[PDB]
């Protein structure tokens, strides 16, 4: 089997990207924040307390015919950036782009916290890490994409993220005109969980490559590029008037300037994320300061290779026994 969704920006910013998703029967349609840094399935539903439900998108278990509460199963996480949700289980059947699975663990949330209630064009999230960091307690639930993997035609799903424009998220199989060149594989570590892989190096706009080992994680549910502090402040000296602030909460610059491209680098091949992909816009409405789409990862314990970097590459998740990550330019 395969399956293939198209996948939007909730903003012009492309903050995040929903994608559509199926859930019981009759299907319930939600839009779903599909997050390769993350592994629950988590949705807005009937239990949600009501006052923290504000536009979104609900199921509701009671509706559908294939639900049937996971008896005793509870969920509660809590993410990088200080969001949080938790609720009780049901397990349903769960389609993305044609690919169905049967008795998923579909984690209902009766509270969320303020960012996802102020966000009503999320409806929840669709967690893609390894399931060994599910929160269901006390039977720890598979993810959507380990749940189909034995169905897939291949053990791979593709993200192939748009800038300021809708992209793809493909399962089973590889699509060999989303992207141009070939794919360079490079090995992965499962041991915390994530899609975590060691890039090469770098370069900042027409600079030479720096050859230096950077481990991170591949997440699309993390918006921006989180590096080394060396790495972030040789990026941001090449753009002038452009600063750490402390009151802002990272690098930002002026909203006249033309912003360099960055390269990283996977094995011996090179992504380049061009300048326009940096920007997030004036930090208050009105303001000539702009936010700075790469930013230090000093005190998040961790780099993060987010949706700056995701989206300038066809990325494939190698789900095979030994797992791997491809990118390829596009």
């Amino acid at each position: 089997s395969t399956g293939s969704a198209t996948t939007t920006p909730i903003d012009s910013l492309d903050d995040a990207y929903i994608t559509p998703v199926q859930i019981g029967t009759p299907a319930q349609t939600l839009n779903l924040d599909f997050d390769t840094g993350s592994s629950d399935l988590w949705v807005f539903s009937s239990e949600t307390t009501a006052s923290e439900v504000d536009g979104q998108t609900i199921y509701t278990p009671s509706k559908s015919t294939t639900a049937k509460l996971l008896s005793g199963a509870t969920w509660s996480i809590s993410y990088g950036d200080g969001s949080s949700s938790s609720g009780d289980v049901y397990t349903d059947t769960v389609s993305v782009g044609g690919l169905t699975v049967t008795g998923q663990a579909v984690e209902s949330a009766k509270k969320v916290s303020s960012s996802f209630t102020e966000d009503s064009t999320i409806d929840g999230l669709l967690g893609l890490a390894f399931s060994t960091l599910n929160t269901v307690s006390p039977t720890q639930q598979k993810t959507f994409f380990d749940n189909a993997k034995a169905s897939l035609d291949s053990p791979v799903f593709t993200a192939d993220l748009g800038y300021h424009a809708p992209g793809t998220y493909n399962f089973g199989f590889i699509d060999t005109t989303a992207y141009t060149g070939s794919i360079t594989y490079t090995a992965v570590s499962t041991k915390q969980g994530f899609w975590e892989w060691t890039s090469t190096g770098y370069a900042v706009g027409s600079g030479t490559f720096k050859s230096t080992s950077i481990d991170g994680i591949a997440d699309t549910g993390t918006t921006l590029l989180y590096l080394p502090a060396t790495v972030v402040s040789a990026y941001w000296a090449q753009v002038s008037g452009a600063k750490s602030s402390s009151s802002v909460g990272g690098y930002v610059f002026p909203c006249s300037a033309t912003l360099p491209s960055f390269t990283f680098g996977v094995g011996s091949a090179r992504i380049v994320i061009p300048g326009d992909y940096i920007d997030f816009g004036p930090i208050s409405t009105g303001s000539s300061s702009c936010f700075g789409g790469i930013q230090s990862s000093a005190g998040i314990g961790i780099n993060i290779f987010g949706d700056v970097a995701l989206k300038a590459a066809f990325v494939v998740f190698n789900g095979a026994t030994t797992p791997t990550l491809g990118f390829a330019s596009k």
